[PDB]
């Protein structure tokens, strides 16, 4: 109750900019907004895969058949909506405004590998029927937290959100947390009671950083979130493992 | 051989599918202008429940971005995804105006509101109102990349005409007795029906007229189509042993 409240403040973190940042970047799929070209004074919504340039700028690998398209062509003024985790509501929710624009020639090739390692399998980009465009953005804000205690939201410039570096290790959240959810949820429940004090029924690494991991855990009746930073900062792939088994040595 | 056969199973009209599935939504991403940011729309994740007409009913909080985006420009768009996570799926985009729900009309909307969102206590606090989009295009997409993409719009008039088919309610419990216990007789049915050797087949949703199906051979949907009209929870289950029995 309190405890929690105690442990979040406190646990190490990525700072702001460098968490949105670093989610964005994860991202391959989110709600795009747009003026509705047809129906004028009104927005639309749909939904579209993207993946995040060197920049942290979303490319779009639009069909010129798409409403959506028309909507950009007509005015490139649009936002993309993301969810970290889109079934929790309480989750991390970014908002990226921007500027839809064609990708240049000279960009073509650079832009394509960074969508295609987000959707390997999308070779309908190569089709005539289907630009690359890029959204530059203008302004990203965030909100978290949505109905519980630790609400917190903010926004980030284009130059604050382009200066963060995507955390170098949260690419490797996938393998981790599903070797641990999978063969290793005692270790991990036991971790987060040695470090919170909370005796967790259950504990889900939900993602994953460089500075620790976030659970789900159950309590009784309450689930609720728990950040798990690690004794130090984690330097590859391997050293997310021996961070983990120090971890549970210092427990078991 | 798929196209023939879903090319010619009953299935509800396109209103009343679209009718159908929204009044069953209950959380969807609202475009609105944003306030802030000048020139720019804006995207957000938020509750709503359909009233007797077919309008979101949105339960606002007076500290949110997107309330005071509705406040400042009444005009928004709400996207509904039947399957959110199925990327060829139903996608619907109800375009209106966002208004404030008159006194006169707060019990009836926060009845109706609640009969989707049963916990949703806050909507008695004072940072909260109800908000009705008022309807001025229904927009929809579907098998957006597959071989069956689908599309259209209806009016005002044409969607808040169209009936939620009353079998629709039951789909849940239905689905989770077949597609736990009794997928062996749903693969039956689906072969028996479309003549395709079927190796997996799960039950996705139901309405009056039959189910659709996730499918596996050597994935793709497929439409079963009951011998008649179901007429209540009871007559679906009359129907699929019925079917199974063929």
């Amino acid at each position: 109750f309190k405890l929690i409240q105690a442990h979040e403040e406190k646990a190490a973190r990525l700072s702001p900019v460098e968490e949105i940042r670093t989610v964005l970047n994860g991202s391959i799929c989110g709600m795009l907004s747009t003026f509705s070209q047809k129906y004028e004074g009104y927005p639309s919504g749909s939904m579209v895969d993207f993946a995040c340039d060197a920049d942290g700028s979303p490319i779009l690998a639009v069909s010129s058949l798409a409403v959506h398209t028309k909507d950009l062509l007509a005015n490139p003024k649009c936002s993309l909506l993301i969810a970290r985790d889109p079934e929790d509501r309480t989750g991390l929710r970014i908002t990226l405004h921007g500027d839809a624009v064609l990708v240049s020639e000279k960009d073509q090739a650079a832009v394509r590998s960074a969508y295609l390692a987000k959707h390997p399998k999308a070779f309908w980009v190569d089709f005539g029927d289907f630009s690359f465009m890029r959204i530059e953005p203008k302004v990203v804000r965030y909100v978290s937290g949505v109905a519980t205690a630790f609400l917190g939201s903010g926004e980030f410039s284009k130059e604050e959100y382009q200066a963060a570096k995507v955390d170098p290790i949260a690419q490797y959240a996938k393998p981790v947390t599903s070797h641990m959810n999978k063969d290793h949820e005692e270790d991990t429940k036991a971790i987060v009671h040695n470090i919170t004090s909370i005796p967790v029924e259950s504990a889900l690494m939900l993602d994953l950083d460089s500075l620790g991991f976030n659970v789900k855990a159950t309590l009784q009746g309450n689930t609720f979130k728990l950040r798990v930073p690690f004794p130090r900062r984690a330097q590859d792939r391997k050293d997310v493992k021996t961070l983990i088994v120090e971890m549970l040595q210092a427990a078991k």
